[PDB]
C-alpha cells in the first residue's frame, strides 16, 4: 500500500512503479548509465540498438540508457538527417523498446542547442519561446514531436515504457550551468512549467517522470542550486552534472558535498535524487585525460558517505569516436579501472535491475498550483498591451484576478478570463509586482511575479 508524490498524478502503473523503484534503490546501489549506449560505439562496429561498448567491456549493458531529443532532428544516431522526423521518431522508439527489453531504464534529455545560432528556436531566445513569443510555435511543435515519441515508446504488448524526461539542460561545459537560465530564472521556470503542462495536460503524456538538474560544483550551497528550480509540482528527479579530469581530493570533497545536498533536498521533498551526469572532462580518449583510478576513486568517495550515496543513478557521456568517448575501451589507460568500477557491488547494470516496473503504487493527488506564465518573474514587458497569462492547475477554478502594483500602490486590477485550453488571461497596458489570486475548490491560491516595464 504505497503512495507517492509524482508530477503526473495520472501516470501509468509502470511509470509510478519506476519512480518508487528509483527512490527505493537510493543508498542500496547506484544504476550506471551511458548515453547513446547502443547507438554509438568504438567496439561495436555499425550499431543497431542491440550492442554496446559497455556490454563488450564489462559483460553487461548499463542499467540506464540515455538519449538526446537531438535524435529526432537526425543530429544524433540512430537519427538520420535524410529521414522524416516521424521515422527518426520510430527509430528512437525502437531503440527505447530494445533497451526496455534488455532490462534497462530509459532517460531522454532535451539540450539547449536550439537556443543558439544554428538552432530552430534561435531569435534572449529564452524569452522568445515563452507564450506570446516570436518562436513559441517552434517550441510547441518540438514538444508535439516529444509527445509522439512518448506515445510510440510501447512494449509489444502495448504497454507504455516509462521515460525519465529531462527538459532543457545545458550540454557545456564541465559544470553545465545554463547561463540564460541563471540570468533569468523566472523565465526558465515558466519554460519548464509550460513544458510539463503542455506535455501532461495538453497532450496527455502519461509515461514521463520529470528530471531537472541545474549543473554542478555548487559547494553544497542550496540557494545557488535552487536558483532555477521549477517547483515541487513540476519535478520528480533532482539532478547534478559534474565532469572532472583532476581526480583530486578537493574535487572529490566538492562532489560529495553536492551529492549530499541533492539527496537531502530530495529526502525533504519526498522526491528522488540522482547523479544525472558524471564523467572525465573531455572524455577518456585521445582528446581526453586518464586521471588514475578516476572511476573507482569517484565511486569510493560516494560509497563512503551515507548521505551522498543516496543517489539513484549516474550517467556518463556518449562514445562517439577515439578522440571523444567516455566509457573506456580496449587500448584506453582507464579501461581496467572502469571494469573494476563496473564489478563493484554498489554499481548496478541491466541484469541487476529488478522490480522496477511491476510495483503497485498509487499517485498522491496532484497539488493545486498557480503561476503567472506571462509576464514571467523577473522578465521585462516590451509592448502595450501585453497579455497576462495565469495557469491554475490541480483544482477547479471559479475566477482569477490580477492586481498590479508599483512601489506599494495598486495601479491596476484585472479580471481574467479562461481561454478554454490552458490559461486565464487579460490584456495589460502598464507596473512592477503582478499578483494573481485564484478562487478555487482548493481555496484561494496566489502568486506574485516581479517584472519591469520598458
Amino acid at each position: 500500500d504505497e503512495t507517492i508524490a509524482i508530477v503526473d498524478a495520472d501516470a501509468t502503473a509502470e511509470t509510478r512503479s519506476l519512480l518508487s523503484y528509483l527512490d527505493g534503490v537510493r543508498g542500496e546501489g547506484i544504476l550506471f548509465g551511458h548515453h547513446g549506449t547502443t547507438s554509438s560505439g568504438l567496439t561495436t562496429g555499425p550499431t543497431d540498438g542491440t550492442t554496446s561498448d559497455v556490454k563488450n567491456v564489462t559483460g553487461d549493458f548499463p542499467a540506464v540508457f540515455g538519449w538526446s531529443t537531438s535524435i529526432i532532428e537526425g543530429n544524433q544516431r540512430p537519427g538520420l538527417a535524410e529521414n522524416t522526423r516521424d521515422e527518426n521518431i520510430a527509430l528512437f522508439a525502437d531503440y527505447i523498446r530494445k533497451a526496455d527489453a534488455i532490462g534497462g531504464v530509459n532517460t531522454v534529455g532535451a539540450g539547449v542547442e536550439n537556443f543558439v545560432t544554428g538552432g530552430s528556436f534561435y531569435d534572449d531566445t529564452l524569452r522568445a519561446v515563452l507564450p506570446g513569443g516570436s518562436h513559441h510555435a517552434e517550441l510547441v511543435a518540438y514538444l508535439d514531436d516529444i509527445a509522439e515519441l512518448a506515445d510510440a515508446s510501447r512494449r509489444d504488448d502495448g504497454t507504455l515504457i516509462p521515460i525519465v524526461f529531462r527538459p532543457w539542460h545545458e550540454n557545456a561545459g564541465s559544470w553545465f550551468w545554463w547561463g540564460a537560465a541563471y540570468g533569468s530564472p523566472g523565465e526558465y521556470q515558466e519554460l519548464y512549467r509550460f513544458t510539463v503542462e503542455y506535455l501532461r495536460d495538453v497532450k496527455g503524456v502519461s509515461n514521463f517522470l520529470y528530471a531537472w538538474g541545474p549543473g554542478g560544483g555548487f559547494g553544497g550551497n542550496r540557494d545557488v542550486y535552487l536558483r532555477t528550480y521549477p517547483g515541487d509540482a513540476f519535478v520528480d528527479v533532482l539532478g547534478l552534472d559534474t565532469y572532472d579530469s583532476t581526480g583530486s581530493d578537493a574535487f572529490l570533497a566538492g562532489l560529495v558535498a553536492d551529492l549530499r545536498m541533492i539527496a537531502e533536498i530530495a529526502d525533504e521533498k519526498g522526491k528522488v535524487s540522482a547523479f544525472t551526469r558524471f564523467g572525465v572532462s573531455g572524455g577518456v580518449g585521445t582528446n581526453g585525460s586518464s586521471p588514475a583510478q578516476w572511476f573507482t576513486k569517484v565511486l569510493a568517495a560516494i560509497k563512503a558517505d551515507p548521505v551522498a550515496s543516496r543517489n539513484a543513478y549516474m550517467e556518463t557521456g556518449e562514445n562517439a569516436d577515439a578522440g571523444q568517448h567516455f566509457v573506456p575501451v580496449p587500448g584506453d589507460a582507464l579501461l581496467e579501472d572502469f571494469q573494476a568500477y563496473a564489478a563493484d557491488p554498489f554499481t548496478l547494470f541491466a541484469s541487476e535491475v529488478t522490480g522496477a516496473f511491476d510495483r503497485t503504487v498509487a499517485a498522491a493527488p496532484a497539488q493545486p498550483v498557480v503561476h503567472i506564465a506571462s509576464p514571467a518573474d523577473g522578465a521585462r514587458v516590451a509592448s502595450a498591451p501585453t497579455t497576462v497569462r495565469v495557469r491554475v492547475g490541480g483544482t477547479d477554478v471559479q475566477s482569477v484576478t490580477v492586481e498590479v502594483a508599483q512601489g506599494g500602490t495598486v495601479v491596476d486590477t484585472l479580471d481574467l478570463a479562461y481561454d478554454g485550453a490552458l490559461w486565464w488571461t487579460a490584456p495589460w497596458s502598464p507596473t512592477y509586482t503582478v499578483t494573481a489570486t485564484a478562487t478555487t475548490a482548493a481555496g484561494t491560491l496566489d502568486v506574485t511575479n516581479e517584472v519591469a516595464a520598458a
